[PDB]
């Protein structure tokens, strides 16, 4: 079809209710882990299970991202770089959302619930597990709602890579301005949700701030996770997919 | 009880502005090991003043010395970087490490792996410029970084509760500044969101910087004084 100019992005013409509806409708399928439960539970086998789930979720992630209002207005290059930036943060926020109602455990999939002591089966994992558990506990304590969750997940996609567009082209400035406007609309939607829930104005701003501050922790977890995943690739417990990496690099 | 929680928004702004550290001039030929020596010497001197600034951030003194040290251990580089970004706002394409140390983006190429970090710092300064970030907001953001960046890695519930209450007061303060500047309610929450979203990028830059420094064989000389100032010695 026709690629609209940024001022004619569908994102900017959505009401708050329509933005929520769009984000809920984009939400990817629940996946079940496919595994043999009789296999001995080792570092290699655990990381293999998690890799297989990650690979399947990433397929659905791409289709989800394309359905996030504002995303497809970006160049294909900028789209890919948002995803390359955010993919682990997006996996992690999903995981902590899914795990909210299971204190002490991470619900990687409905049929794959792991506790922090299984995290110790993978060297370097338990520290990240504990951070994920703490984030899930914080979401539980804040009573994070599904409509808020989908807004936060879309914010991670749009925000985690915008600052590593380098402003070396005029197009980059247009892309940055567009992302800003979409992020403003998602903020309006988050406030709309909180106002409808009955929060006072002060409470609305405090809650928004607390939710956005958690995003900085999610970023931190992603960075530590990438460092951990690199170590796992050296041990040949996680694939390197180096040809995809050199693809993305060139 | 905590003085921080009894303060009004106007009083909080005053306290945060009053806590601001001095501007240091570089004191420390010109290879990569010398570039890292220059930047490390500057960081070492700034850290002495940072610890005194941290102790003056309302709410910080209420924590145990071990928690104060934990938060600083988590946030120190974020704080150095946000200061750098602020200082560089009026110097597009350059990083004002000090008034007598203005470095071009391409001077990052002198240290392997540094120019990518320079680029992220420059992008942050550009963002602050486009938003016309104000000093009053800057000090709120820096305080948020100190309190937020290690809170998730921590009676311990009483301390986390205290920190979240202080953070809520800073949010109120940022909103108050924006309201007094004439922003509509919609503009206020949008700007709050844009400011807090930049802190995700500052965290990223810190993480990347820590990895880079670990690569570059890089405790600052003044470490013992830092702990002494924190009463952690
Ligand atoms: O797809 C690629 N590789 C294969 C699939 C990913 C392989 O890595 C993973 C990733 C996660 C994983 O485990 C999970 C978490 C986790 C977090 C922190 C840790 O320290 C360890 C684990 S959290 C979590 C949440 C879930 O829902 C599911 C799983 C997990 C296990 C392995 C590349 C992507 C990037 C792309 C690029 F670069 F082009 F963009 C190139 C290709
Ligand atoms: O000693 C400690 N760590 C090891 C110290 C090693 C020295 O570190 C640096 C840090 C920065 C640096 O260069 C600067 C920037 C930069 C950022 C990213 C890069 O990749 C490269 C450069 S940005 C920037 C901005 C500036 O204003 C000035 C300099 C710089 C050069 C060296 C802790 C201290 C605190 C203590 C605590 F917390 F308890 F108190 C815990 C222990």
């Amino acid at each position: 079809a026709i690629k609209r100019s940024k001022k004619n992005s569908l994102a900017l013409s959505l009401t708050a209710d329509q933005m929520v509806s769009a984000l809920l409708d984009a939400e990817p399928p629940i996946l079940y882990s496919e595994y043999d439960p009789t296999r001995p539970f080792s570092e290699a086998s655990m990381m293999g299970l998690l890799t297989n789930l990650a690979d399947r979720e990433l397929v659905h992630m791409i289709n989800w991202a394309k359905r996030v209002p504002g995303f497809v207005d970006l160049t294909s290059h900028d789209q890919v770089h948002l995803l390359e930036c955010a993919w682990l943060e997006i996996l992690m926020i999903g995981l902590v959302w899914r795990s909210m109602e299971h204190p002490g455990k991470l619900l990687f999939a409905p049929n794959l619930l792991l506790d922090r002591n299984q995290g110790k089966c993978v060297e370097g994992m338990v520290e990240i597990f504990d951070m994920l558990l703490a984030t899930s506990s914080r979401f539980r304590m804040m009573n994070l709602q599904g409509e808020e969750f989908v807004c936060l997940k879309s914010i991670i996609l749009l925000n985690s890579g915008v600052y590593t567009f380098l402003s070396s082209t005029l197009k980059s400035l247009e892309e940055k301005d567009h992302i800003h406007r979409v992020l403003d609309k998602i903020t309006d939607t988050l406030i709309h949700l909180m106002a409808k829930a009955g929060l006072t104005l002060q409470q609305q701003h405090q809650r928004l701030a607390q939710l956005l501050l958690i995003l900085s922790h999610i970023r931190h977890m992603s960075n530590k996770g990438m460092e951990h995943l690199y170590s796992m690739k050296c041990k040949n417990v996680v694939p390197s997919y180096d040809l995809l990496l050199e693809m993305l690099d060139a």
